[PDB]
């Protein structure tokens, strides 16, 4: 098994197909803009907790919420650069 994204954004082949995979893009990017600066933020907050030095931080680390919103945010980052190299390619092309 594979992400979904990888079936659903296969090999460009018209200009149309290119229109929608850069619609696509420019929605996700800015979801996951978003999404990735509210996750940076709160690793560095422990970041600079971190450099300070506590166990309810630790845990604040691994809450499973954040830990969802984290891995969301991995598939996000994985999906659009998978949306970006199937442009890249049909642009060359």
């Amino acid at each position: 098994s594979m992400p979904d994204y990888v079936a659903k954004y296969p090999v460009i082949q018209t200009d149309d197909e290119r229109e929608a995979y850069k619609a696509v893009f420019q929605d996700q990017f800015s979801e996951y803009k978003e999404l990735s600066a509210e996750v940076q933020a709160v690793l560095r907050k422990f970041d600079e907790l971190d450099a300070v030095m506590h166990e309810e931080f630790k845990k604040k680390k691994n809450d499973p919420t954040f830990l969802e919103k984290k891995e969301r945010c991995d598939y996000l980052k994985n999906k659009l650069s998978h949306i970006k190299q199937r442009i890249q390619e049909y642009d060359k092309v």
